[PDB]
């Protein structure tokens, strides 16, 4: 299983590069890291599970977080009363389209990779339309809006070298954006 060891930190030269295309079909090891990095979420989710292997709580890994520079991301986002949640292992995730409308998380982001609390807001497109692959090479589409947009964007943010506080504005980073809806 995936433990906490796994996940490299903000300084590793393989957060900032641009991770691979995948080929289709997956290798049968690329289908078990994204099973596995899958598990690790639904294990760091799991109050008992996490508690003994110290895991923090996500809703979202991207292979480039375990040192593998490939185009790959598990995004699952539990319910917690709204009836929607989302349960996926993606390969080569693109927007496709999107909002010009922001949105943002009034409390930031966080980040496995990223000891260190960083505060300022991360504003994303409000409304995402995403184009990928599953684990068996079928086509998906996802129109999403709000948190599970932002997850989304962070994720993919993560194969191209991007960080969440690249987003932040240095100068006014506590100022809402006009027009951004909160999450
Ligand atoms: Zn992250």
């Amino acid at each position: 299983m995936l433990t906490m060891k796994d996940i490299i930190r903000d300084g590793h030269p393989t957060l900032r590069q641009k991770a691979a295309e995948l080929e289709l079909p997956l290798t049968k090891e690329e289908k078990e890291t994204l099973i596995a990095m899958r598990e690790f979420l639904v294990n760091s989710q799991d109050e008992e599970i996490a508690k003994r292997y110290g895991l923090r709580s996500g809703v979202g890994l991207a292979a480039p977080q375990i040192n593998i520079s490939k185009r790959m991301i598990a995004v699952l986002i539990p319910d917690d009363g709204s009836g929607k949640s989302y349960d996926y292992m993606l390969v080569n995730p693109k927007i496709v389209s999107h909002s010009v409308q922001e949105a943002y998380l009034p409390t930031g982001e966080g980040c496995l990779s990223v000891d260190d609390n960083v505060a300022g807001l991360v504003h994303r497109h409000n409304r995402i339309t995403i184009k990928a692959k599953d684990i068996e090479g079928n086509d998906i589409q996802l129109r999403l809006k709000g948190y599970p947009a932002i997850v989304f964007q962070h994720e993919i943010d993560h194969l191209n070298g991007v960080m969440f506080y690249d987003h932040i504005d240095k100068n006014h980073p506590l100022q809402p954006h006009t027009d951004a809806v909160e999450v």
